[PDB]
């Protein structure tokens, strides 16, 4: 039913399948060992995506069109590559990049002081990395929509990888009283512009970045905790920002207030942010 792709197709039998990943949340992922994927005596752990039980011919259509996404997109150290594929004779799978660290949030709160604390520059250094992975997604004209966290992945080799890039998401049917399997509001990364008016650029995603900024300088911290959907509206109306966490520099903080500026067009771009960050780190004890 699905076309053949040389360039991507892998042999089912050269896939090990291992325990399922994440619990369900991003969709129906399990670890697994790829026999020879570059070299062909070597295994190598890589996450495979498939769909559910109970999946419609549009969850069909929304894996091909992600897996498809990846193609194009190419390759960056800060992003989950695609590694491969099982198209033929069986259920699609699509192979991408394992991160057995998990997600950037968990990373953080495991590390809180009352597993090893991080320094200020590794802090830095992590935003330096994922405003890498984002300069590279928005070259390429890739709109997250959703960055934040929890969709920042981190590698064996603490590299931070921007995850879901390439999902398929009718921003028309957003539930904006959803939560996240942590308890949290995803409404609470989007840019005003985004939330009110569904309106989806690479300057809303730096308003998410923000966000995200502002989650490595409190270790995981939860924006706006406490208010609910509608609440979040008003203090957005109002234009609240967020306070300066504990243990961020004043430069740190402008950082974030520059991502949130009112008007998007004002805002830096992931191009400027690397080269702050760069410097940033250069001057971080
Ligand atoms: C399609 N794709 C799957 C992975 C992938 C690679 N390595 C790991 C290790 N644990 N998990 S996880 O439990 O499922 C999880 C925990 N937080 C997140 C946020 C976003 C996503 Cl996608 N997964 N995730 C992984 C998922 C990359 N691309």
């Amino acid at each position: 039913e699905l076309p053949e792709d040389p360039r991507w197709e892998l042999p089912r039998d050269r896939l090990v399948l291992g325990k399922p990943l994440g619990e369900g949340a991003f969709g129906q992922v399990v670890l697994a060992e790829a026999i020879g994927l570059d070299k062909p005596n070597r295994v190598t752990k890589v996450a495979v995506k498939m769909l559910k039980s109970d999946a419609t011919e549009k969850d069909l259509s929304d894996l091909i069109s992600e897996m498809e996404m990846m193609k194009m997109i190419g390759k960056h150290k800060n992003i989950i590559n695609l590694l491969g594929a099982c198209t033929q004779d069986g259920p699609l799978y699509v192979i991408v990049e394992y991160a057995s660290k998990g997600n950037l949030r968990e990373y953080l709160q495991a590390r809180r002081p009352p597993e090893e604390q991080l320094s200020s520059k590794d802090l830095v250094s992590c935003a330096y990395q994922v405003a890498r992975g984002m300069e590279y997604l928005a070259s390429k004209k890739c709109i997250h929509r959703d960055l934040a966290a929890r969709n920042v992945l981190v590698t064996e080799d603490n590299v931070m990888k921007i995850a879901d890039f390439g999902l398929a998401r009718d921003i028309h049917h957003i539930d904006y009283y959803k939560k996240t399997t942590n308890g949290r509001l995803p409404v609470k990364w989007m840019a005003p512009e985004a939330l009110f008016d569904r309106i989806y650029t690479h300057q809303s995603d730096v308003w998410s970045f923000g966000v995200l900024l502002w989650e490595i300088f409190t270790l995981g911290g939860s924006p706006y905790p406490g208010v609910p959907v509608e609440e979040l509206f008003k203090l957005l109306k109002e234009g609240h920002r967020m306070d300066k966490p504990s243990n961020c520099t004043n430069e740190l903080y402008m950082m974030m207030r520059d991502c949130w500026h009112a008007v998007p067009s004002q805002r830096p771009t992931f191009k400027q942010l690397v080269e702050d960050l760069d410097r940033i780190v250069a001057l971080t004890s």
